[PDB]
């Protein structure tokens, strides 16, 4: 199937690759539940006019909590310890590790995260429905072609890369539209608000680039290097979790800070 199962069937997992990776994925859904509460309780602090951004954050938190909970559980129960050999191995009496929970969660989140900035900032010369449509279309293709090529991770590498590139194309379109949004949204807001918009742009830039980095990570040091081990598994799932916290939680915190700042009139 995927590179995690491959390693879990050929080599196996040490006790600290398995446990660390169970612990990092558990932290990841724990944060989403703490986010959920943060976004509900804070709705009171922003004018009715920006509150839709909180609403959307809350819904993203709900979706990610549940699906990343499934992903966590799909990791713990996929491997079992062989006390003879001392490593954790893929369990044939199991469901086998599956990235589908995470990809599904991106597909749901991607329109809400992109749409929500458009309730905090104003466009100038661009049309609202035009930005929305471009966002929703290319965000969905990006995740789907990201998902297709992920089935060929271990089997066919050339496909894994060509599909991953097809998914980069859509990714970069999104970065174009977002940069445009952020420029127009800077016009006629305060210097404080403009500061926060610039922070949002950099956080959105780093955090979303982590994801194709995590896609490639097992092959980053070549088809026989350091990362082509259970360490690319640890690194891949550490990067995904950082990217989930940054693109979903931190992003919407910054947007809520931008909204409050915009109630200074
Ligand atoms: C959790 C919320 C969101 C919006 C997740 C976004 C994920 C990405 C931007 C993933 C992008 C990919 C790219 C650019 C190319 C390889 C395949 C990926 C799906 C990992
Ligand atoms: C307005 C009250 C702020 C609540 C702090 C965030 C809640 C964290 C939940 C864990
Ligand atoms: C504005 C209020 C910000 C409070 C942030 C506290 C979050 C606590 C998370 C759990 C630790
Ligand atoms: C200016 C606002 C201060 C930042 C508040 C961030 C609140 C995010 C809530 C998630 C943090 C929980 C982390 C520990 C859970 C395990
Ligand atoms: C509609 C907002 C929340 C979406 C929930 C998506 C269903 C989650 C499935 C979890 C179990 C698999
Ligand atoms: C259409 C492609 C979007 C991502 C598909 C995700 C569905 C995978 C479901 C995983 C659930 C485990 C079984
Ligand atoms: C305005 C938000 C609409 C998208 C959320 C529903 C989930 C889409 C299916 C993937
Ligand atoms: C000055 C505004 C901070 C932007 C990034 C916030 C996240 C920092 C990580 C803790
Ligand atoms: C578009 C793909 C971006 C990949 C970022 C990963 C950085 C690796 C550094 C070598
Ligand atoms: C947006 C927060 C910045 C995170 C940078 C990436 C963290 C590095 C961890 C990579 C582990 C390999
Ligand atoms: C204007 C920006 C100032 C507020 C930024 C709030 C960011 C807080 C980052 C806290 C990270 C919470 C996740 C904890 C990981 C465990």
């Amino acid at each position: 199937a995927n590179f995690e199962n491959f390693i879990g069937a050929t080599e196996g997992f040490s006790e600290i690759a398995y446990q660390f990776t169970s612990h990092i994925l558990t932290l990841g859904y724990a944060v989403m539940l703490a986010g959920l509460l943060y976004f509900i309780l804070t709705i009171k602090n922003v004018d009715k006019k920006f509150q839709m951004s909180n609403i959307l954050s809350a819904v993203v938190m709900v979706s990610a909590f549940l699906l990343l909970y499934a992903q966590a559980q799909n990791w713990t129960s996929s491997f079992t310890f062989n006390e003879e050999v001392g490593r954790y191995f893929l369990d044939p009496s199991g469901d086998l590790f599956n990235n589908g929970y995470r990809y599904l969660n991106w597909l749901i989140d991607v329109p809400m995260l992109l749409f929500q900035i458009l309730f905090v900032v104003s466009l100038t010369t661009s049309k609202f429905s035009s930005v929305r449509n471009q966002f929703w279309f290319s965000g969905a293709m990006m995740i789907i072609t990201g998902y297709i090529g992920q089935f060929y991770e271990v089997s066919n590498l050339t496909a894994f890369l060509v599909w991953g590139a097809i998914s980069s194309a859509f990714f970069f379109h999104i970065l174009w539209v977002m940069k445009k949004v952020i420029n127009e949204g800077k016009e006629g807001i305060s210097p404080a608000g403009q500061k926060i918009l610039s922070n949002i742009w950099i956080l959105f830039l780093i955090s979303w680039t982590l994801y194709p980095g995590a896609y490639l990570m097992p092959y980053l040091t070549g088809v026989d290097g350091f990362l082509y081990s259970e360490d690319g598994v640890m690194a891949r799932q550490l990067v995904y979790t950082i990217a989930d916290v940054s693109s979903k939680v931190i992003y919407g915190v910054l947007l809520g800070n931008l909204a409050i700042t915009l109630s200074k009139n």
